[PDB]
């Protein structure tokens, strides 16, 4: 006779989804935990008294690592490291003198601090993008050598350095003389409201040749086509210094510092300015799920210990099962300013209007998805707060949580994780095994409906057909799956195209726009897919003898309009332009009035505009009824047929559509329309 009460601070989330109600407590135990660390953090003052969140996250950045005081040219530098005895800064600037620059002064927090004075010169006593070390004495009189936690900048080892003593990454102390001044105001986007439709790109891959890319030419030469392409956003992967290239950027080294293999910090805001000078969004891949074991130029055995950023190995809870990773102990304060800081520090110093969070199901469970962590998870609570404190209302987080964990995209006030997003990473696969399995006669398209909309009410979902997951050796992509290793021979304009051909434009056209259309609240394009690249995606490793014949994007290919790429990428971008116009994504599920399984037919209303899917294999229909809420005269505004777009033009695209009075699949008027075999069509009403 218990009355069930559903504590307040979950009262939100269960009546969201009530199907949370049982679990209530455990719910409110999990945001309590967040709340109180939520206190703990906005009252680290001086005098206890409260301040903001963000405060206490710049505060951080601003005061940890290395600073360069350009108006009395002193350098400040200040390393978290409890179980080191002494500290030294070493490197070229004191010829790597051991005994000269102790870090004297040790904090109550076992924070060390040095304060260097300028040169008699006048100059900085450590010269611009010079390398540098932090020494610590351990209480057993050893020696360690680490570069400095917070660094801004690490580079790779010259071939001469490497041979010396190895492929560790070598600290830079970076303060150049004219730091790059941002010129360009954010987007206009509101989160709330706005669509945003994403571009997956990765710095170093981003060019036809079999090099790392910069970030030069990147804002040169692909920025342009991501804005002809219209996407909203970008999420820069591997972005965060890795030493490991084939990582795809999930080995964090140096979390402070962006990759120098692409170029220079400047190269980078560069890059984010002009982006944002072409009203596009730019995200960045965090990786605060594990870090890379390396020590010396990672923090593993920072201070010497076992227990300073990571759960302890003898723990059971400090190592990653698969992933060869420390990972963090999220119940340390100086983990948390650490983390919450990084999070302040590409916000404010590079610009970013947002994070997808990589191995967010890693971080949720203690199993780290072969029980959930409440410490793992109240830290995403509190990295959810910040972000979206920094950029009020237009701030975009993104959890990559292949376990569908529920409430994590619910509000933090209804109880939640408080991530705007989540990815879809079950759609992709619900494509692969239409195409491994089924012939085209057998596609079920209630079962297609069904995966697409099945969507957890209130958290909302980044849909995709394929990601770099699936681009990467391992798997096959969409094209290779439709059209297998098609040569520049099978797909020449010149020639009409093979049945395979004939049939994996087409699809691969509308696989991309049911998804776009009904999969999710927002959208994710891998770089290369939006033109259907060839073959696969592939980073140098011993298992390819250090090839770059992979890792590369073949944008070749789309400015051919002798080649059908270009008309797989010009659907691309009347597919984004078109959502921009007539806006889908960002709003309620549709109302879908047509699954028809002898036709494959799907149809539905999404925020007021038509979508039309004829997914037979062989049949086309003329006058077909398509039911429809709202009376009127309706256009085509997007139109997979199209020639520009690599259709065969049976549609006519300037027919006048005029519904009539009949009820028709639970709608009160209908129209009729021409779909050819493999075809789709939306359709707005004209005012």
């Amino acid at each position: 006779m218990s009355l069930t009460k559903i504590p307040e601070n979950v009262q939100g989330a269960v009546s969201i989804d009530p199907w949370l109600e049982p679990f209530a407590d455990v719910l409110s135990e999990r945001r309590y935990l967040a709340d109180k660390w939520l206190y703990d953090i906005k009252h680290a003052t001086p005098d206890g008294s409260e301040q903001s969140l963000v405060d206490f996250a710049r505060n951080a950045y601003k005061t940890y690592g290395l600073h360069a005081n350009q108006q009395t040219k002193e350098i400040v530098y200040r390393e978290w490291a409890p179980n080191a005895q002494r500290a030294f800064l070493v490197g070229e600037f004191n010829n790597w003198n051991e005994e000269s620059h102790e870090m004297k002064h040790k904090d109550e927090f076992g924070v060390f601090s040095i304060t260097l004075a300028p040169l008699e010169n006048g100059d900085f006593a450590i010269p611009h993008d010079s390398k540098i070390k932090v020494m610590f004495v351990l209480p057993d009189g050893s020696k360690v050598y680490r570069i400095p936690a917070w660094i801004t900048r690490a580079t790779q080892p010259s071939k001469e350095t490497a041979q010396k003593y190895g492929p560790t990454y070598e600290g830079r102390f970076w303060n150049p003389p004219n730091s790059y001044q941002f010129k360009h105001q954010r987007p206009k986007f509101n989160l709330a409201n706005d669509s945003i439709k994403i571009y997956e790109a990765h710095i170093g891959i981003s060019s036809p040749e079999p090099k790392v890319a910069s970030y030069k030419e990147f804002t040169q030469n692909v920025l342009p086509r991501i804005k002809h392409l219209g996407y909203d956003a970008i999420q820069l992967m591997a972005i965060m210094e890795h030493a490991y290239y084939a990582s795809f950027g999930y080995q964090v080294t140096n979390f402070f510092a962006i990759s120098s293999r692409y170029g220079t910090p400047e190269d980078l805001k560069e890059l984010i300015d002009t982006a944002h000078s072409m009203g596009i969004l730019v995200l960045l891949d965090v990786i605060h799920s594990h870090a890379s074991k390396n020590s010396e130029d990672g923090l593993n055995m920072f201070d010497g210990s076992d227990h300073q950023y990571f759960h302890s190995l003898t723990s059971g809870r400090g190592e990653h099962p698969l992933w060869d990773s420390r990972l963090f102990n999220y119940g340390s304060f100086e983990v948390q300013r650490f983390l919450l800081a990084n999070l302040a520090y590409y916000i404010d110093v590079y610009q970013f209007d947002g994070f997808r969070f990589d191995g967010v199901t890693s971080m949720l469970y203690l199993h780290h998805g072969v029980g959930v962590d409440h410490e793992a998870l109240a830290y995403l609570m509190l990295a959810n707060d910040l972000v979206h404190d920094l950029l009020p209302e237009s701030a975009v987080t993104i959890a990559e949580d292949v376990s569908g964990y529920p409430t994590l995209c619910l509000p933090r006030t209804a109880g939640g994780g408080g991530f705007d997003y989540r990815l879809a990473m079950a759609l992709p696969d619900m494509w692969i095994k239409l195409l491994k399995t089924k012939q085209d006669d057998d596609w079920d398209m209630g079962h297609i409906v069904h995966t697409l909309t099945n969507r957890r009410h209130g958290e909302k979902v980044v849909a995709y057909c394929e990601s770099h997951d699936q681009a990467l050796v391992g798997d096959k992509t969409l094209a290779f799956w439709l059209m297998d290793a098609a040569m520049y021979t099978d797909m020449t304009v010149l020639k009409e195209p093979t049945l395979v051909i004939d049939r994996g434009i087409a699809l691969h056209k509308m696989i991309r726009l049911i998804t776009h259309s009904l999969g999710g609240e927002a959208y994710l394009n891998f770089e290369g897919n939006e033109f259907g690249h060839p073959e696969w995606l592939d980073f140098p490793r011993v298992g390819n003898n250090d090839s770059y014949h992979y890792a590369r994007r073949q944008f070749n290919l789309v400015d051919d309009d002798l080649l059908r790429y270009r008309h797989l990428n010009e659907f691309d971008a009347a597919m984004q332009n078109c959502e921009s116009k007539h806006q889908w994504l960002n709003t309620p599920q549709a109302y879908v009035s047509l699954k028809h399984e002898v036709d494959k037919v799907i149809a539905f209303e999404r925020n007021g505009h038509l979508f039309v899917f004829n997914f037979h294999p062989t049949q086309s229909f003329t006058d077909y009824r398509i039911g429809v809420d709202v009376a009127g005269t309706y256009k085509i505004v997007l139109n997979t047929d199209r020639a520009e777009f690599g259709g065969h033009n049976r549609i006519d695209e300037a027919q006048e559509f005029f519904t009539t009075d009949l009820e028709w699949n639970n709608r009160r008027n209908f129209i009729q329309v021409y779909i050819p075999s493999r075809t789709a069509i939306v359709l707005t009403r004209q005012m």
